[PDB]
């Protein structure tokens, strides 16, 4: 074929009982630093904005080639101008080559890709802005081969940079290797990463940058793909148990975290499901939870648990009433690391919103939707004390109660 | 249906009678800075650029889905690569659902948007660079709400950022509330504006960045669309008349200004037509008056008219001859505000441009054309001493006549 | 017709044999600085993209209209996100009007344009990531204006900046007339270039920023493009012989360098053919040789010259074996310019790369490629000694032979 133009696009006002400005964000929460993502509706006053230009190709023998750009933006601001504080960037850009006549075996219909890409298998949960497993980075591979035909695989190598690529005693190259294997519903990951002399990174002055960080590390995932809502009524779920030790010990943003200590060691599990309740109600509950140990600092722990609740109601062919409920849960002991103090304590989050679109109300992943809402926030005062230029106890984000109120829209195609 | 890409592109250049740079621009006199627009004709030196890439979408039910970002970069340098001098910043990102099935009565034909955006209503005199109105923010609304069938509405929120979003103590967010009537050629509009605690943002030092500025406004337009020039020959004309108070006293870019004074008042006449003088000859008057007080220091004033008039003869289904003339007069009380010094006097500019393009030589917006041409101005050299950093009066543009020479290109589809 | 998208794209990885970072890119060697460029098979790990998006309209009449802009970035990171090190800008942005009904004789089918664009004949040696000449630039111009029907030539003005565009002091255009003559497979090109006052540009100190630096220049480039490998084979070559002096002295960006002297002294030669072996085999030879005298400095002198030889074996359809070596011989005296120390030796480079791709693999432009490689380089350990923030001799990059493995994708549509 040629040209195709696909993408994604929030943009959006939340404002306090007063008018004014106030805090946002999926992850604002104190546990929001090791991931701990939250509800999303009424929940992001950013305008973000991912534009994809293809080149597509098929040839007569079968043979396609496909070539994407991505070209991304996050702003804060909502002027109509913001060169000053453009966030403008080339994401990914990279080339497919599939089914090549070539190709045979367990190679039959399999793709080859080069360049700087999302992986094509990663998943997210879509309610609270998180990934499950993201990754990314520039490299090389092959996807689908097929062995025995019940069994295929994804083998490739990803690269990433870790520090400031400009200065050459502080950048290092992070490499991961990985497959990909699935079995029916079922899915099994496991990446080996290194970035030699990690540790020996000196920033400006000429001081080490960390010391006690890692230079390899391990990831794995275990995923369960349902074509039911949990094997109990009808629907979809998935539910991904996640591990990593040493650079691996970043489980969504695999290869991302150059600050992990050796012995850093994480569980993560990730689940949600969706399932209509009557030909008017539907609902998507989903948990994201996390133990993470000597991560940062020795002795250290971060463990949270989110749970977060969509439902949607439709009224008209174009006027939905969705509703969102947040709660988390968070023990963090950072042990002095980047000035945080341990804290604990439960996030609450409330959100009514009034839709409309002209697709499938049902279907959760329908687009080309305009929100109205309200949100009313809540936590234990003690959180606050995390960190001084958190969100959380910020100057008029310290109270119990917290308001907002807002308009947005939200596509993808 | 799918896919559009739109846009506006200037591009040319402009040196003195010694192959030099020198000044230009459509706002270079001094009373510039306050709106004071004029000629553009042989008068930019910039290669400015406007990206909108849509993603259209008519369903059967003849309900519409839209979505478009626009994507701008102006740059003054020549030089094919300016990375480090790019202005590439997401101008506009949002989504418009029209004609929805669900909406009846005086909401049947109305279009619901949201998101990042230029005001689908506002209008400009192209000749002179200048919007008469430009409603743009992040926000919701709804287009065209029929009553009686002969006064149509459109209604919106509209959000702003005052200050470095960066700093939250130098942040503060504007909401705009705008009731948009029309009724036949007439046209009034009516928006209320209020920007909490402005007066109160505190720069990096401590100190407060203004402290008499503005927390709220109020804006006004009174317009008149004909279809005919002024009534009295065949064409077109516009004659619109801004007020505004407080933060609603930038009559253009509305809530766009926050050094405003609480008792600042403008009033501004915008006024431009078309015609056809013969089957070979289109003339293009236009006039913008501008009346500031209190504006951004007590007791001062700004005061300034211009009056701009584009002729183009055709020659040829290719070639023509354009021709601009225009004239200046402002009288500027600063009272001290960023060093500026009173004055007053006349600006003076004409241009003779030797125009080829392929599209209707009469029509003054078909685009597609390429301009070669030669500028001379001139002014009262009192209005040097306006400002220091100024063009007029800088080194090599302070003499009486200045010529220009140049090429350049200009285009919108 | 309508909108087009057309673009080039190179992204991927090089690591050596630690799996760690190494040097790599056409220009690394000294005699780079001065445009000795070498093989580029398996020496890019940057991710560079060109974006071309156009509006094109063909008139009933014949007469053709179009607008392209060109948005480029590249950066050497490989993660995901890129905002902080960014380099997205607009390279172009011009229109051409072709074949006007009102132009006639000579001008019959010649083509007008204007804007911000890289020249239309500009041309280069791809294997060596190399242009010939390049002539970019805003300006306008006209495109085969044909005489006697065998001598067809292009006439254009070119403007481009020199020093710091927001630095108004230290900010000069330079400005390039250039007739460019063909007559069959013969090229005559001739430029004269002028930035006025370009010795007198004082940097943000008030010292002059070079003194000594040129105001004027001359270019000059004789070309021949045949249809066969040198006359005695099939396939195809161009051989250039290009000449400059003053301002015109870097041939290859023409009006690029604003620090050459009045008495810079340059000639170039470049050549390159393409030629199949056989059914399988194709082969293209290529050479750029430069002596350039009192080009910065009084008395200095920079000669070197490189050979590059490409290498395709056909396999399959789908697989092919690609090598490249490189060689080239380089005698700099800097004469204390930028620090750098008088030096003389040669540089290899032997690469081995196993290439996918679906079009003719015969065809050193057929695209859509995907390459794995192996490269190994050495070089004259004197060479290290020209400049201390090089590439050679810098950490782990100093020693005798340097190897290096990676994944890369190439395209261009
Ligand atoms: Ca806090
Ligand atoms: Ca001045
Ligand atoms: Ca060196």
């Amino acid at each position: 074929s040629g040209f195709e133009f696909h993408g994604y696009a929030r943009s959006g006002v939340i404002m306090n009982d007063s008018g004014a400005s106030t805090k946002s964000g999926a992850y604002i929460t104190p546990a929001g630093e090791t991931g701990g993502a939250i509800g999303r509706l009424g929940n992001q006053a950013d305008t973000y904005v991912e534009m994809n230009l293809e080149h597509k190709q098929t040839l007569d023998n079968g043979a396609t080639t496909r070539f994407k750009v991505m070209v991304a933006d996050g702003q804060t601001s909502y002027n109509d101008w913001t060169a000053s504080t453009s966030d403008l960037n080339v994401r990914q850009a990279f080339v497919e080559l599939g089914n090549l006549p070539t190709f045979a075996g367990p190679f039959k219909g399999s793709t080859l890709w080069a360049g700087k890409r999302f992986d094509r298998d990663n998943f997210d949960i879509h309610w609270i802005d998180s990934d499950v497993v993201f990754l990314a980075g520039t490299g090389g591979g092959i996807y689908d081969v097929k062995w025995n035909d019940g069994l295929r695989s994804n083998f490739s190598l990803y690269g990433r940079n870790f520090g400031d690529i400009d200065d050459s005693s502080n950048s290092v190259q992070n490499y991961i290797l990985t497959m990909n294997h699935f079995a029916g519903p079922l899915q099994m990951m496991v990446s080996g990463l290194r970035a030699k002399d990690n540790d020996e990174r000196k920033d400006s002055n000429g001081n080490l940058a960390k010391g006690d960080a890692a230079n390899t590390g391990v990831h794995a995932l275990l995923g369960l793909h349902n074509d039911s809502f949990y094997g109990l009524r009808d629907g979809s779920s998935k539910t991904a148990l996640l591990y990593g030790h040493g650079l691996g010990a970043e489980v969504k943003g695999i290869g991302s975290d150059g600050a992990l200590r050796p012995g850093a060691d994480t569980w993560r599990i990730a689940s949600y499901g969706t399932t209509p309740l009557s030909e008017n109600w539907s609902v998507a509950p989903a948990m994201l939870a996390q133990r993470s140990k000597d991560r940062y600092a020795d002795g250290d722990s971060y463990q949270w648990a989110t749970f977060n609740l969509r439902l949607i109601q439709a009224i008209n062919q174009n006027f939905a009433l969705a509703y969102e409920g947040s709660y988390q849960y968070m023990d963090l002991k950072p042990e002095g690391y980047n000035d945080r103090q341990a804290v604990n304590g439960s996030f609450y989050k409330l959100t009514f919103a009034p839709t409309f679109k002209v697709g499938s109300i049902g279907d959760f992943f329908s687009r080309p939707e305009i929100r109205f809402y309200t949100s009313w926030m809540d936590w234990s005062k003690k959180l606050n004390n995390y960190a001084s230029d958190d969100a959380l106890g910020s100057d008029g984000f310290n109270s119990g109660g917290e308001w907002s109120f807002g308009v947005q829209m939200e596509t993808w195609f």
